């Protein structure tokens, strides 16, 4: 029987109804059905929950506390498999509705609230170049593919990229670090998050409106370069974060404003290039010690390729 | 720190050894401050230290990783246990005792963490356990959110004149055995320069009216309580049992892995009819 396990949790950690309940009369329905997170269904007629198996206290102290602060569902029981949560009725959205005004501006405030926060995790900005670096270095038909990619040289790319955002200025602050359509119901999944450069949270976000994951064939995503935001669409995106993020922003002068999003732009578009890099490494590094599954040198190809294309975008 | 300065914010992060200063005070304990903070050297008891650090109802926490923590220094004396018996103290921690127990917890709803601590010189034991469980294994007391460790040098008098700190063993249990386990504690000092480091007094142990005065603040803060005086009475004699019983868990348990607690256990044994 497929609920093996879940009653045990359900009537153990869930009170009320579920404290006596029995065996003959639990109703648990498959949702995901994935290798390292299992979702499901469970249900009585508190009256559904979401059942959620399979060095990081991060994400579950940050669940945890967006469950207290009414900004993520709640926390209805934990233990070393998964979780007990709230059921919300809500789905993925998917790539084609990022772009959407109602969807666009709403993220882009929900993202400033969350760097607005201040958590009680390591602010040692390592993370970004920290990770790149240790993946840079692992990495060093498939065989093939992996020249490629390797024969763009990436060491020395990797510190022209140091080099070009260690002149941009951005500020740190608990990112979340993997922003796409696939974390956002509301905004979950904190498997990635920690303190970083802004800039990355933000131009990783733009960067996700060219890929799309939900999918069953090879290589399991398709990528549209011709889908990153446009410029007064980044624009507008930065006009709904700044007076989420900066309580005197509104107040600031014309110049003052417009220095700002001059700046922002900058910014995030820089950082576009990190999301790039650290993804394409990401990805190849997968391709060896992956029991999920994905095409992840095609995917590492259309990483890469992208750097190099924004960068010549960008001049510099 | 590092740990400190890779923490804390403002100037935490400028800060540098030496320039920065701890000071021990007891695993261990320490006491970080600039040229202050609580250094205490797994994602279970983070999610709970955090919950309740997001409830207001304890030390703020501002760093959390593997193998420690970053809290609120408390400016503030730890009561001793003659303090205990006061009874405007005593009636605090009634107050306060409660609503940590009226807390909804994401952790598991059936006690198993008493027995289950136990199971994990010439008293041969065992066999004692099983009475012992097997007797509380009728006393009905509701389950809460218990401290599981409610003693005098666990309790803060800040300079509502306290709070309760230190929930390493903050569990789901029975009622009876935090309510009963304050009670135990009026019983034990741990002061005392000398060996064994401790006094004990079997008659410092709260009386029927004392017990009382502390159980009719609980359930005002706990329970509408506007319920019949003589409903009230049942609610409280009904505790009493539950509470007193509930006290040999107390003692038993408390043979951490000497300190005659069983002495008491097998007194209030006697004491108590079965
Ligand atoms: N609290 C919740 N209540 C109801 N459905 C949820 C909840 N969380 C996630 N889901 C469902 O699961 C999908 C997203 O799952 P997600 O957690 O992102 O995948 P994974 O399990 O691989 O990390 C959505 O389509 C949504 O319907």
């Amino acid at each position: 029987r497929t609920r093996r396990r879940a009653y045990l949790w359900c009537k153990e950690f869930l009170p009320g109804a579920w404290r006596g309940l029995r065996e003959d009369e639990f109703h648990i329905s498959v949702i995901r059905g994935g290798l390292s997170n299992m979702l499901f269904q469970c249900s009585l007629p508190p009256r559904k929950v979401l059942l959620r198996l399979y060095a990081m206290v991060l994400e579950s102290v940050m669940f945890a506390i967006l469950a207290e602060r009414s900004l993520g569902p709640k926390l209805y029981g934990i233990f070393p498999q998964g979780r007990l949560e709230q059921f919300i009725p809500s789905r993925r959205l998917d790539t084609e509705e990022l772009s959407l005004p109602d969807i666009s501006a709403e993220i882009a405030e929900k993202m400033a609230t969350f760097h607005g926060m201040k958590m009680p995790f390591n602010k040692e900005p390592k993370w970004l170049f920290g990770t790149m670096e240790k993946y840079l270095k692992e990495v060093l038909s498939r065989i093939k593919k992996l020249h490629k990619l390797l024969s763009y040289n990436l060491p020395l790319e990797l510190e022209n990229l140091r080099s070009l955002l260690e002149s941009t200025p951005s500020p740190v602050v608990f990112c979340h670090n993997d922003c796409q359509e696939g974390n956002i119901l509301m905004l979950i999944d904190f498997e990635y998050s920690s303190y970083n450069y802004r800039g990355f949270d933000i131009g990783n976000h733009f960067c996700e409106w060219m890929y799309d994951y939900s999918y069953e064939k090879y290589p399991f995503f398709r990528a549209n370069i011709r889908k990153y935001p446009t410029k007064k669409q980044q624009l507008h995106f930065i006009s709904s974060y700044l007076p989420a993020f900066q309580n005197d922003f509104e107040n600031l002068s014309t110049e003052e404003k417009s220095i700002i999003k001059e700046e922002m732009l900058l910014e995030v578009n820089r950082f576009a290039l990190a999301s790039h890099f650290l993804w394409g490494l990401w990805s190849i590094v997968q391709a060896k010690i992956s029991s999920i599954e994905f095409g992840y040198m095609d995917y590492a190809q259309a990483r890469f390729d992208a750097y190099f294309h924004q960068k010549r975008k960008l001049g510099v």
